[PDB]
């Protein structure tokens, strides 16, 4: 008998999902044991994993791995290429996730992670406020956003377009919720950094900063502490993930999809007013397999995943219980999910955007790389301390430093 140890995310509901999958798999394969446990945060999941590698107590597999962290683990050879474990292609094929999987491809040609969920970062809009200003739908381009903004200030001078303290904070991860969604949309998914080199789209980058400076100049940004600004009326646009809906169900029950709030892709430059399928950043994590595992343990692990993704109903169950969007390309058209999306139209918009979203960069120094984005260009523009051109150049020069 072979034993696979599986470390699930630090959340009871997600752990239960995996455990139920494990028990059903064991009924079908009596010679294999899939032991699921909830990963400890000591103080974070990443430190728990780093410590296990060091003490040689890594499990066979764990989920909860984002692309940047996977790049660190791959560089130290603590995890193995999944494409070297028989069964990977079968999993990708059956779950209809080829486009999503392809976006994860690493610089060396290997795939180190099997994405579990992929939550595109979209933007919520206050339709009620937009209607008071004469609009029936959210603007799509930077210029349209600016005209909405002028009308907003004329009727409500204390309101802003975007209110979030994180906008002026240089913490690296925060960029995944402001800069990346807009940059990915403007550059049609440019990787910013790839294969250890700065491949940033200068045009998209500088025009995004120009747009932000205009918002800043017209008092359309609020980068200070503010409680529930979007829900209480201070702002009319907010970056938003699926996890916000259960919260609104509780605290803001009057917010209703397509009545008082809308969900859309990030704003794009005017030149792309006609583009369908706008890209954004995807908050996505998945499964990796540790080098410490034997080949039989690794194949057994992949066979388990093959079992899990052989029935579309399992992804439906994942979505309905964890509220995390499954990393597949066809959810909105697949009849398995029709009834659910019919009842949850707001989640359908998220599922519709998965194949066009781009995950975090596959570079081990993502922390310094991303902190520079905020410190040198984003935070200064939000605070009106630098001009767009100078900010972008200050950023590029600093990135070169980190990348040697």
């Amino acid at each position: 008998k072979t034993k696979v140890t599986f470390w699930a995310a630090p959340n009871p509901t997600q752990v239960k999902y995996w455990d139920e999958m494990a028990k059903a798999y064991e009924k079908e394969n009596p010679d294999v044991t899939i032991e699921v446990s909830q990963m400890k945060e000591s103080p974070s999941s990443e430190a728990t994993i780093q410590s296990a590698i060091a003490s040689k107590t890594a499990p066979t597999m764990s989920e909860n791995i984002n692309r940047s962290f996977a790049a660190q683990l791959a560089d130290s050879k603590a995890i193995v290429p999944l494409n070297d474990v028989k069964g990977l292609d079968d999993v990708v094929k059956e779950r209809n996730m080829s486009e999503t999987m392809d976006s994860w491809k690493f610089s060396d040609g290997n795939q180190y992670v099997l994405p579990v969920y992929s939550n595109p970062i979209l933007f919520a809009w206050r339709l009620d406020t937009l209607k008071e200003l004469g609009y029936d739908a959210p603007p799509k381009t930077y210029s349209e956003a600016l005209e909405v903004g002028k009308k907003l200030k004329a009727k409500y001078p204390d309101k802003v377009l975007w209110a979030k303290g994180d906008l002026s904070d240089p913490t690296a991860w925060m960029r995944w919720f402001d800069f990346f969604p807009l940059y990915d949309a403007a550059s049609k998914g440019n990787a910013f950094v790839e294969d250890g080199k700065l491949v940033a789209d200068d045009k998209a980058g500088t025009e995004l900063l120009t747009f932000m400076s205009e918002l800043q100049k017209n008092k359309l940004l609020l980068a200070s502490k503010a409680t529930d600004p979007f829900e209480t009326g201070t702002s009319i646009m907010a970056d938003n993930g699926p996890w916000t809906f259960p919260n609104w169900d509780e605290k803001f029950p009057e917010l209703k999809y397509n009545e008082n709030y809308a969900i859309t892709a990030p704003l794009v430059p005017d030149s792309m007013v006609n583009e369908e399928n706008v890209a954004t950043y995807a908050d996505s994590k998945g499964v990796v397999m540790y080098a410490q595992a034997t080949d039989k343990e690794k194949e057994a692990a992949m066979d388990f995943l093959k079992f899990v993704y052989n029935d579309d109903k399992n992804d439906l169950k994942f979505l309905e219980t964890t509220n995390l969007i499954p990393a597949r390309d066809d959810a909105t058209e697949n009849e398995t999910f029709t009834a659910f999306f019919k009842e949850n139209p707001e989640l359908e918009v998220y599922a519709a955007n998965v194949p066009y979203s781009i995950p975090a960069m596959d570079d081990a120094k993502y922390n310094d790389i991303q902190q520079i984005i905020g410190e040198e260009a984003w935070n200064p523009i939000v605070r009106g301390e630098k001009k767009p051109t100078k900010a972008w150049s200050d950023m590029k020069k600093a990135e070169d430093g980190v990348l040697q």
